[PDB]
């Protein structure tokens, strides 16, 4: 099951062991972050690794694709093959051997690949509280095995990046975390693009241009080699787009076209999506026109919170008159800070990849967690077209925690949905059960016999949701994800544990029992609204929401009905709502 799945794959349904004695053929040549993961792999038989060109892969050249971050890769019982179209396309080719690697024994199999999108990753670009440098080391070590290329790097508790103190030097001991960062970001082949974020403080002025220069040149002697020049946060002057391609062209000429490998050069507009763009205005078809070819412009889609489709990307391919290089808010919460996004990706155009300069994801101030996206982005960046949301959801999730992979799946399932907020984005969330929960609900409103196996499915959903509940929070496989959910978990279970006790209700042996269980579920909604107002404690969407598009509805829509029936049957008054 290759994660990304690879453009082309033949396999042999035979399958040789990993070789006991071997041969390295291009050890001294290749790449030599691809071959220290294959020595990792390899603690006789010939295997051959190198780039195209070296004297170790030149009997394969032709069989190499043309294609930046290609790779050639081959395995029958006479060789291995691991052949990069350039260093990274090797350094890609073991990612996907390690995959291949199950007990010490290959599968025969021979693939082509190479990405579609040119550049994919992650933009740490979420308010909330920033990611530890720990966590960071962690991503990149994930964007490597998933062939994400691309991480552009902005914690908001780092001032040199923004006004004012852009225009200052990292302090050592910043700077030499930093510098870790890219060594690390180097060894799994990503590129660190450092962002500054000037616009706040900016003089259109030949001093502040020459400020920044000199910035970006001390990043350089840190190791940076990729940059971007953000434009969302400014006023006045310095939001003509004339001005701006000025500045970024002029960055290209005395600064990327000078260093001999510089890769990235970005840049985010100050309209960056549709809908905050002025059809009254000029800024982007005037930046398209103006700014340098080689300069990458930043994008969101129609909305500050989009999926990219055909329609949404020629509008903004033919204005900037290159392709766009998409920031995808999603699953970044930030706005939403109550939930978590855990559900899969899907909504982007399959069929665009040509129309794309990049494809990078805003994730959840939850840094593992958010790396169930952003397994699937990869997938989906590295090779749209075969690109299959469900299937890259289980597989991210059996890679994040295989131990107990059922377990957040079923967690996850129900933790997907935005609820509704301000910028009208919203995602599908339990849709295993829906259709039983609709249709015992509308039965059940209406004094009508419910079906025992609706009854029996939701049942078995809150068995099964305390059952995961439970193993989550004691899981140590890894310990960071669980700190992260374990609020909402807890939530969670109490979600579950209100749920059976409504269903009792339901099922109402006599009023005596029925009261306790009343009593039961009131405590209970007690408890939810305590963690809520002492957990995850933010200014702006303070606590602790789960399970929130179909379950919590239906056991409050349930415990409502059951009440009022209940009332009527006894000329009782209990109260009837869940607030
Ligand atoms: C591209 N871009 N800023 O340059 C953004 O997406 N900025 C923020 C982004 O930082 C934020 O996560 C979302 C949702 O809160 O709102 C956007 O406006
Ligand atoms: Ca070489």
């Amino acid at each position: 099951s290759l994660q990304p799945p690879p453009q082309q794959l033949i396999v042999q349904n035979k399958t040789i062991d990993l070789p006991a004695v071997y041969q390295l053929n291009g050890g001294e040549e290749a790449n030599p972050h691809a071959v220290k993961v294959l020595k990792e792999l390899l603690s006789g038989m010939l295997i051959s690794i190198g780039e195209k060109g070296d004297k170790s892969v030149r009997k394969y050249s032709r069989q190499i694709p043309d294609h930046k971050e290609g790779y050639y890769l081959s395995v029958n019982e006479k060789e291995i093959v691991l052949a990069g179209n350039d260093e990274r396309g090797t350094y890609y080719a073991l990612q996907t051997f390690a995959q291949l690697l199950k007990d010490g024994k290959l599968p025969e199999v021979e693939i082509k690949d190479y990405p579609s999108v040119r550049y994919r990753g992650v933009v740490e670009g979420f308010y909330g509280t920033p990611w530890s440098h720990q966590a960071r080391l962690s991503q990149l070590k994930f964007y490597g095995k998933n062939k994400m290329n691309t991480y552009i790097y902005g914690p908001k508790d780092d001032p040199y990046h923004s006004a004012p103190n852009w225009r200052l030097p990292y302090p050592d001991k910043e700077a030499a975390q930093l510098q870790e960062l890219v060594a690390v970001a180097n060894e799994n082949e990503v590129d660190f693009v450092w962002a500054i974020h000037p616009g706040q403080d900016i003089k259109w002025n030949k001093e502040d241009r020459d400020l920044l220069l000199a910035k970006f040149e001390k990043m350089y002697q840190l190791g940076v080699r990729s940059f971007a020049v953000f434009f969302d946060d400014i006023s006045g002057e310095g939001t003509n787009p004339q001005k701006q391609a000025e500045l970024l062209n002029y960055i290209d000429e005395k600064f990327a076209q000078v260093k001999p490998d510089i890769n990235q050069l970005v840049m985010c507009p100050t309209e960056y999506n549709k809908s905050w763009s002025n059809p009254n205005g000029n800024y982007l078809t005037t930046l398209g026109d103006k700014l340098n070819p080689s300069i990458q412009i930043m994008w969101t889609g129609d909305r500050v919170i989009s999926d990219i489709t055909r329609d949404g990307i020629s509008w903004i391919n033919e204005r900037i008159k290159r392709p766009a290089y998409i920031w995808w808010n999603f699953p970044v919460s930030d706005y939403v800070r109550d939930h978590l996004l855990l559900g899969p990706v899907y909504g982007n155009d399959t069929t665009i990849a040509k129309e794309m300069s990049g494809f990078v994801t805003n994730p959840m101030e939850h840094a593992e967690s958010s790396k169930i996206a952003i397994y699937s982005v990869a997938s989906y960046a590295w090779n749209p077209a075969k690109y299959d949301t469900w299937q890259t959801w289980k597989d991210a999730i059996r890679t994040i925690l295989p131990s107990a992979a059922e377990e957040l799946e079923c967690f996850a399932m129900h933790n997907s949905d935005l609820g509704p907020n301000g910028h009208g984005y919203r995602r599908e969330e339990s849709m295993d059960i829906q259709p039983a929960a609709e249709r015992f609900l509308k039965a059940f409103k209406e004094g009508k016999n419910y079906d025992k196996a609706d009854f029996e499915t939701l049942q078995y959903t809150f068995e099964r949701m305390k059952e995961s509940a439970d193993i989550l929070l004691m899981n140590t496989e890894n310990k960071p994800l669980i700190v992260e959910i374990t609020p909402w978990v807890h939530q969670f279970k109490l979600t579950a544990e209100m749920g059976e006790e409504v269903l009792k209700m339901v099922e109402g042996r006599n009023e005596s029992y029925f009261l306790r269980k009343y009593n039961h579920v009131k405590a209970l909604q007690q408890q939810m609204f305590y963690i809520d107002q002492t957990s995850n404690q933010n200014p702006y969407q303070p606590g602790v929401k789960t399970a929130t598009r179909v379950i919590k509805p239906l056991i409050d829509r349930t415990f409502a009905t059951v009440v009022k029936f209940f009332n009527q049957k006894f000329n009782a008054h209990l109260d009837a709502t869940t607030d």
